[PDB]
Protein backbone atom coordinates (compact mmCIF):
# COMPACT_ATOMS: atom_id res chain seq x y z
CA UNK A 1 0.00 0.00 0.00
CA UNK A 2 1.01 3.55 -0.48
CA UNK A 3 0.66 3.94 3.37
CA UNK A 4 3.52 1.52 3.98
CA UNK A 5 5.53 2.67 0.96
CA UNK A 6 5.46 6.37 1.79
CA UNK A 7 5.11 6.84 5.57
CA UNK A 8 8.89 6.87 6.14
CA UNK A 9 9.50 9.09 3.10
CA UNK A 10 7.25 11.72 4.74
CA UNK A 11 7.59 11.14 8.49
CA UNK A 12 10.53 10.13 10.60
CA UNK A 13 9.91 6.81 12.32
CA UNK A 14 9.82 7.43 16.09
CA UNK A 15 11.19 4.65 18.23
CA UNK A 16 8.77 5.03 21.13
CA UNK A 17 9.52 3.42 24.44
CA UNK A 18 7.21 3.88 27.41
CA UNK A 19 8.60 5.72 30.41
CA UNK A 20 7.80 3.77 33.55
CA UNK A 21 8.26 6.93 35.70
CA UNK A 22 5.22 8.51 34.05
CA UNK A 23 2.94 5.55 34.38
CA UNK A 24 -0.09 5.60 36.71
CA UNK A 25 0.71 3.06 39.37
CA UNK A 26 -2.25 0.95 38.20
CA UNK A 27 -0.31 0.37 34.93
CA UNK A 28 2.48 -2.18 34.22
CA UNK A 29 5.02 -1.36 31.53
CA UNK A 30 6.58 -4.48 29.94
CA UNK A 31 10.39 -5.09 30.15
CA UNK A 32 10.89 -4.24 26.47
CA UNK A 33 9.10 -0.97 27.30
CA UNK A 34 6.76 -1.38 24.32
CA UNK A 35 3.50 -2.69 25.98
CA UNK A 36 1.24 -1.59 28.79
CA UNK A 37 -1.29 -3.50 30.87
CA UNK A 38 -3.43 -2.69 33.90
CA UNK A 39 -3.30 -4.23 37.38
CA UNK A 40 -6.35 -5.03 39.52
CA UNK A 41 -4.95 -2.69 42.18
CA UNK A 42 -2.52 0.32 42.21
CA UNK A 43 1.05 -0.97 42.68
CA UNK A 44 3.35 0.49 45.34
CA UNK A 45 5.26 3.26 43.55
CA UNK A 46 6.51 6.82 44.37
CA UNK A 47 4.40 9.88 43.60
CA UNK A 48 7.39 11.46 41.73
CA UNK A 49 6.55 14.63 39.68
CA UNK A 50 6.50 12.89 36.25
CA UNK A 51 3.84 10.32 37.23
CA UNK A 52 0.23 10.58 36.29
CA UNK A 53 -1.43 9.98 39.61
CA UNK A 54 -5.08 10.04 38.47
CA UNK A 55 -5.37 9.40 34.75
CA UNK A 56 -4.45 5.90 33.69
CA UNK A 57 -1.75 7.27 31.39
CA UNK A 58 1.82 6.67 30.39
CA UNK A 59 4.13 8.71 28.10
CA UNK A 60 6.86 8.05 25.71
CA UNK A 61 10.43 8.58 26.98
CA UNK A 62 11.05 11.24 24.33
CA UNK A 63 9.23 14.39 23.23
CA UNK A 64 9.10 16.37 19.99
CA UNK A 65 9.57 20.22 19.42
CA UNK A 66 9.67 20.16 15.63
CA UNK A 67 9.44 18.10 12.52
CA UNK A 68 7.47 15.17 11.26
CA UNK A 69 7.24 11.96 13.27
CA UNK A 70 5.11 8.74 13.39
CA UNK A 71 4.66 5.53 15.34
CA UNK A 72 2.25 2.61 15.19
CA UNK A 73 0.30 0.99 17.96
CA UNK A 74 -1.23 -2.49 17.92
CA UNK A 75 -4.62 -2.07 19.58
CA UNK A 76 -5.79 -5.54 18.57
CA UNK A 77 -9.07 -6.75 20.03
CA UNK A 78 -8.91 -4.46 23.01
CA UNK A 79 -12.23 -3.01 23.93
CA UNK A 80 -10.92 0.25 25.39
CA UNK A 81 -7.92 2.46 24.65
CA UNK A 82 -6.91 6.05 23.79
CA UNK A 83 -3.71 7.21 22.20
CA UNK A 84 -2.35 10.42 20.77
CA UNK A 85 -0.01 13.21 21.89
CA UNK A 86 0.11 15.55 24.84
CA UNK A 87 1.99 18.57 25.99
CA UNK A 88 4.93 18.21 28.26
CA UNK A 89 3.25 20.53 30.72
CA UNK A 90 -0.17 18.79 31.07
CA UNK A 91 -1.59 18.41 34.57
CA UNK A 92 -0.37 15.05 35.86
CA UNK A 93 -1.60 15.23 39.52
CA UNK A 94 -5.37 15.14 40.05
CA UNK A 95 -7.99 15.27 37.30
CA UNK A 96 -8.28 17.33 34.20
CA UNK A 97 -10.56 16.51 31.31
CA UNK A 98 -8.38 15.06 28.54
CA UNK A 99 -8.92 17.71 25.76
CA UNK A 100 -6.86 19.82 23.36
CA UNK A 101 -7.38 22.84 25.60
CA UNK A 102 -5.74 20.84 28.43
CA UNK A 103 -2.92 19.79 26.06
CA UNK A 104 -4.13 16.40 24.92
CA UNK A 105 -4.78 15.31 21.34
CA UNK A 106 -6.10 11.80 21.53
CA UNK A 107 -8.61 9.44 20.19
CA UNK A 108 -9.63 5.95 20.84
CA UNK A 109 -12.18 3.32 21.63
CA UNK A 110 -14.57 2.65 24.51
CA UNK A 111 -17.17 -0.02 25.23
CA UNK A 112 -15.77 -2.16 22.39
CA UNK A 113 -17.25 -0.28 19.44
CA UNK A 114 -17.51 3.45 20.17
CA UNK A 115 -14.72 5.33 18.51
CA UNK A 116 -14.37 8.94 19.67
CA UNK A 117 -12.12 11.94 19.49
CA UNK A 118 -11.36 13.35 22.89
CA UNK A 119 -12.46 16.94 22.01
CA UNK A 120 -14.82 19.20 24.07
CA UNK A 121 -17.39 17.83 23.60
CA UNK A 122 -16.38 14.30 22.58
CA UNK A 123 -17.26 13.50 19.02
CA UNK A 124 -18.05 10.06 17.62
CA UNK A 125 -16.09 8.54 14.77
CA UNK A 126 -17.54 6.24 12.23
CA UNK A 127 -15.04 3.63 11.15
CA UNK A 128 -15.99 1.14 8.39
CA UNK A 129 -13.87 -1.64 9.92
CA UNK A 130 -12.41 -1.80 13.45
CA UNK A 131 -8.65 -1.14 13.25
CA UNK A 132 -6.09 -3.59 14.68
CA UNK A 133 -3.05 -1.31 14.31
CA UNK A 134 -3.22 2.46 14.37
CA UNK A 135 -0.59 4.94 13.02
CA UNK A 136 -0.11 8.23 14.83
CA UNK A 137 1.49 10.99 12.79
CA UNK A 138 2.63 14.40 13.93
CA UNK A 139 3.68 17.32 11.82
CA UNK A 140 4.72 19.96 14.37
CA UNK A 141 5.05 22.91 12.02
CA UNK A 142 1.65 22.47 10.24
CA UNK A 143 -0.05 21.50 13.47
CA UNK A 144 -1.56 18.26 12.27
CA UNK A 145 -1.93 15.02 14.22
CA UNK A 146 -3.43 12.31 12.17
CA UNK A 147 -4.48 8.74 12.88
CA UNK A 148 -4.62 6.01 10.23
CA UNK A 149 -5.49 2.35 10.11
CA UNK A 150 -1.97 1.04 9.75
CA UNK A 151 -2.97 -2.06 7.91
CA UNK A 152 -4.90 -0.49 5.05
CA UNK A 153 -4.02 3.13 5.06
CA UNK A 154 -7.51 4.40 5.66
CA UNK A 155 -7.84 7.66 7.53
CA UNK A 156 -9.29 7.64 11.04
CA UNK A 157 -9.03 11.26 12.20
CA UNK A 158 -7.01 14.44 12.02
CA UNK A 159 -6.60 17.28 14.49
CA UNK A 160 -5.93 20.21 12.09
CA UNK A 161 -3.66 23.17 12.44
CA UNK A 162 -3.07 23.08 16.18
CA UNK A 163 -0.62 25.90 17.18
CA UNK A 164 1.72 23.86 19.43
CA UNK A 165 3.80 25.80 21.92
CA UNK A 166 5.22 23.02 24.09
CA UNK A 167 7.10 19.76 23.47
CA UNK A 168 4.77 16.86 22.66
CA UNK A 169 4.99 13.31 24.01
CA UNK A 170 3.24 10.23 22.74
CA UNK A 171 0.53 9.30 25.32
CA UNK A 172 -1.34 6.04 25.94
CA UNK A 173 -4.32 5.42 28.27
CA UNK A 174 -6.01 2.15 29.21
CA UNK A 175 -8.97 2.00 31.60
CA UNK A 176 -9.91 -1.67 31.52
CA UNK A 177 -8.55 -4.98 32.64
CA UNK A 178 -8.54 -7.28 29.58
CA UNK A 179 -6.29 -10.10 28.18
CA UNK A 180 -4.92 -7.93 25.36
CA UNK A 181 -2.30 -5.23 26.10
CA UNK A 182 -1.70 -2.03 24.18
CA UNK A 183 1.53 -2.40 22.30
CA UNK A 184 3.87 -0.18 20.38
CA UNK A 185 5.37 -1.58 17.10
CA UNK A 186 8.97 -0.81 16.37
C1 LIG B 1 -11.07 7.77 34.89
C2 LIG B 1 -10.17 7.87 33.71
C3 LIG B 1 -10.56 8.23 32.49
C4 LIG B 1 -11.90 8.72 32.06
O1 LIG B 1 -11.91 10.16 31.91
P1 LIG B 1 -13.32 10.89 31.71
O2 LIG B 1 -14.33 10.44 32.71
O3 LIG B 1 -12.94 12.34 31.64
O4 LIG B 1 -13.77 10.30 30.27
P2 LIG B 1 -13.17 10.20 28.73
O5 LIG B 1 -14.21 10.94 27.89
O6 LIG B 1 -13.07 8.72 28.31
O7 LIG B 1 -11.80 10.85 28.85
C5 LIG B 1 -8.66 7.53 33.96
O8 LIG B 1 -7.81 8.00 32.91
Amino acid sequence: GAYNEWKKALFKPADVILDPKTANPILLVSEDQRSVQRAKEPQDLPDNPERFNWHYCVLGCESFISGRHYWEVEVGDRKEWHIGVCSKNVQRKGWVKMTPENGFWTMGLTDGNKYRTLTEPRTNLKLPKPPKKVGVFLDYETGDISFYNAVDGSHIHTFLDVSFSEALYPVFRILTLEPTALTICP
